[PDB]
């Protein structure tokens, strides 16, 4: 029977967005380490995910085949995973905003993200969500068209599909969902390609400076000290220290390719031997000035991928699941002429909607390390308060 398979399957992500999210919020809680505020949203997110594993599954059980409540009552289990859903968008789209302002800004952040302003913008979204995922019951339903006072509660018939996707979907859903991925793909994308050229250059002076040392005639030289003084070049424009004023980093380059030009000086003089001397103060010369630059800059970006990355893959199922639901709404709404979608389908759309409540926990399993080993780490830091 294909009603069980969907109560069994109903049921069974109920208990993963309860206990996955719930762990999320343990680690974030008794492990120290993840308490940072970027968490405090993605305990609103689980949050979220766990009342959606909680009430909204049963609501969509039984709605999934209509009941007798009054007007005023039945949008709730209908209209509740409404608020649940901008919650998340709204999660979400903190932690979008939380990344930027530190990618982008990584000065005036302590001193913009407070604890405080963070706590306060959490709660204005809920009461913001219950005001955007609860609207229908202002005065905005479909229920005129079972008991005395009760009407037949079935969403189609008492949801606006006007109010799903024009306000619902578009304004508040797919504005936002658009708006993260767009900045965060470009990020993720531009991060990955600096990174990659970043290394190529630091691989490209490092392994040209060995060819040196270990060279035959003067050509290997000019030729090495040329790619070199290419790598130390475009590095030079290629890591600004954020913060010309202040900056000991243009000086630095400035002794690297000074002794690259004095190098190459001595390769076309015909002075081999003496000019990969001066290689190796290139060595000492790179490890002095510009070795500080070159990590620094090389694991800022390490962080960018990672974090856009995994932010771009939240926001990327979030959207992947929540959008075959509204596409549907969408061909049934501009398509009137159109035949309704199929329950087979509908119910299918449903489905995969309730799934991004269970797949937040296992993207941060396998993308945060700390959240993953965060169990062993909570009972060492147990056993330590023992001695
Ligand atoms: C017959 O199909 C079902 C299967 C299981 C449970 C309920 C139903 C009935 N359909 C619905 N409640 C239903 N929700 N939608 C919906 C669309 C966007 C966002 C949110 C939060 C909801 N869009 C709908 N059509
Ligand atoms: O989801 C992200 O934005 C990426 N992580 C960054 C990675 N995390 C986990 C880790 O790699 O240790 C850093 C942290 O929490 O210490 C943000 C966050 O920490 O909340």
């Amino acid at each position: 029977m294909g009603s069980s398979v969907y109560i069994t399957v109903e049921l069974a992500i109920a208990v993963l967005a309860i206990l996955g999210n719930v762990l999320v919020c343990w680690a974030v809680w008794l492990n120290s380490n993840l308490q940072n505020v970027t968490n405090y949203f993605v305990v609103s997110l689980a949050a979220a995910d766990i009342a959606v594993g909680v009430l909204a599954i049963p609501f969509a059980i039984t709605i999934s085949t209509g009941f007798c409540a009054a007007c005023h009552g039945c949008l709730f289990i209908a209209c509740f995973v409404l608020v649940l859903t901008q919650s998340s968008i709204f999660s979400l789209l903190a932690i979008a905003i939380d990344r930027y302002i530190a990618i982008r800004i990584p000065l005036r952040y302590n001193g913009l993200v407070t604890g405080t302003r963070a706590k306060g913008i959490i709660a204005i979204c809920w009461v913001l969500s219950f005001a955007i995922g609860l609207t229908p019951m202002l005065g905005w339903n479909n229920c005129g068209q079972c008991g005395e006072g009760q009407v037949a509660c079935l969403f189609e018939d008492v949801v606006p599909m006007n109010y799903m996707v024009y306000f619902n979907f578009f304004a508040c859903v797919l504005v936002p969902l658009l708006l993260m991925l767009g900045v965060y793909l470009r990020i993720f994308l531009a991060a990955r390609r600096q990174l990659a050229d970043l290394e190529d250059n630091w691989e490209t002076l490092n392994d040209n400076l060995k060819v040196i040392e270990k060279a035959d005639n003067a050509a290997q030289v000019k030729d090495a000290l040329t790619k070199m003084r290419a790598a130390a070049l475009d590095a030079q424009k290629a890591t600004p220290p954020k913060l010309p004023e202040m900056k000991d980093f243009r000086h630095g380059f400035d002794i690297l390719v000074g002794q690259i030009d004095d190098a190459l000086k001595l390769a076309n003089e015909g002075k081999v031997k003496e000019a990969q001397a001066a290689a190796e103060q290139l060595k000492t010369t790179r490890n002095a000035y510009i070795q500080k630059y070159l990590e620094r800059a090389r694991s800022t970006l390490q962080k960018e991928v990672h974090a856009a990355k995994s932010l771009a893959i939240i926001v990327g199922l979030f959207a992947l699941c929540w959008l075959p639901l509204h596409i549907i709404n969408c061909f049934t709404f501009f398509c009137p002429d159109c035949s309704h979608a199929p329950l087979w389908l509908m119910y299918l759309a449903i489905v995969l909607s309730h799934t991004n409540s269970v797949v937040n926990p296992f993207i941060y399993a396998y993308r945060i390390r700390e959240f993953r080993q965060t169990f062993r780490k909570i009972i060492r830091s147990h056993v330590l308060r023992q001695q």
